[PDB]
């Protein structure tokens, strides 16, 4: 009798995709929403604008126990349609599968919305090489009718369990690549098995927009007029793009900091092996949780303008105001970038993330450079 609305992800790119889906969607002002985004923080002054609105934690890839409070103020028929990250998939429903077994006579799952946490589905299906996919396919449908029927969860391959959900609920994924469910060809059976329900992830629908929703959509990911000014100088630019380590410890995490500081300086200095040329304009884009590896950067280098870290790289294809040039670590923002931007891309210190780069063509044939066989300049 009722939809209600859930939008969930621990990392940057899903979340990225559902703000769009909530923008589109933003003249209902009573529609029933919830918020399950770590990276994300909804402006109090949207907020207000809704009825209806809830938000929850997650903690180990999933949605804490206040969620079921939310649910029970809706005491009626109630239809779930659910937005999810895929490689976390099977861990952030397992709350929302446990409150309809107790309430089986009023809850039912309408839809899932699926889309990439970015690199990690593809290193990880890289991986899979040598299997028999097809088979790999029936026994991870199999274990899922568990799984629903259970609420146990046991997976013989955790990698091709994401891909199965059609077998209970209607469905539809968004792809980061395309392309690599073409290029690799042990991957056929599963191309042919998702059939009409997957797309790619669509980042022209910014455009398609209503300036008055245009808007909205810049506030809800923290894009503004300054970081917008900075990009709009007449001079040619490069922009130096950081990564992290989820590594607790120290040792490992001021290590990170060191060689990304070596590497900037392969990039900006005329001794270095990657000197890009005294002409440009330095800008710093670090990873959203880089914390005191890009203070470093930060602090030890010089003339240089940051873009704050919480502002996805995507949002500056959408707006029209991407660089010349673009280097650094190997990242999820490099398989959306048009190909005569990289400047160079290096790997952290056979490799799968070398591997999936190379059948997309976003790296040719030559030898990579990791990070620890760069002379220590200065
Ligand atoms: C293989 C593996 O485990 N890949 C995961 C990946 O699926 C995803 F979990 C994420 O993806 P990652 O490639 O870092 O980048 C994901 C998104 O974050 C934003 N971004 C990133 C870097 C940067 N300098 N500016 C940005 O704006 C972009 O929107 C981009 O698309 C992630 O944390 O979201 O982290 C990586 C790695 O764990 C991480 O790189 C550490 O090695």
């Amino acid at each position: 009798m009722k939809t209600i609305t859930l939008y969930l992800d621990p990392a940057s790119l899903p979340a990225l995709n559902q703000l769009m889906d909530f923008t589109q969607n933003n003249e209902d002002k009573t529609h029933p929403r919830i918020f399950g985004l770590s990276r994300f923080k909804i402006p109090d002054n949207i907020i207000t604008q809704y009825q209806n609105i809830h938000f929850v934690e997650l903690k180990d890839n999933r949605p804490t126990e206040a969620l079921f409070t939310i649910l029970d103020q809706y005491p009626g028929n109630i239809e779930l349609n659910i937005h999810l990250n895929i490689a976390h998939s099977v861990q952030l429903i397992r709350p929302i599968l446990a409150y309809r077994f107790k309430h089986l006579d009023r809850v039912s799952i309408q839809q899932l919305n699926l889309y990439d946490d970015g690199s990690m589905e593809y290193v990880d299906l890289e991986k899979e090489e040598n299997k028999d996919i097809s088979a790999e396919i029936k026994q991870a449908e199999k274990q899922l009718s568990h799984y629903l029927l259970t609420g146990k969860i046991k997976f013989d391959n955790p990698t091709i369990a994401r891909y199965v959900w059609q077998s209970a609920f209607p469905v539809k994924y968004h792809f980061l690549s395309t392309d690599y469910f073409e290029k690799a060809e042990f991957l056929q059976p599963l191309k042919e098995y998702l059939a009409e329900n997957y797309q790619k992830m669509d980042w022209t629908a910014y455009q398609q927009l209503t300036p008055e929703q245009q808007a909205f959509y810049l506030t809800l990911v923290g894009f503004n007029d300054e970081v917008k000014q900075s990009l709009e100088v007449q001079q040619a630019k490069f922009i130096f793009t950081g990564t992290t380590t989820w590594e607790g410890n120290t040792d490992v995490r001021e290590y990170y900091a060191q060689q990304q500081l070596n590497l900037l300086n392969h990039f900006t200095q005329a001794e270095g092996d990657l000197f890009i040329g005294d002409h440009y304009k330095i800008y710093f884009k670090g990873h959203p949780r880089g914390g005191e590896i890009n203070d470093y950067i930060l602090n030890n280098a010089k003339n240089i303008t940051n873009i704050p870290a919480n502002i996805s790289f995507e949002v500056l294809m959408m707006t029209g105001l991407l660089p010349d040039k673009v280097g650094g670590v190997a990242s999820s923002l490099y398989f959306s970038l048009p190909k005569e931007k990289i400047s160079h891309i290096i790997f952290t210190s056979n490799n799968p993330y070398v591997k999936v780069m190379r059948r997309l063509g976003i790296i040719d044939e030559s030898q990579v450079i990791f990070w620890d066989s760069l002379k220590q300049l200065g």
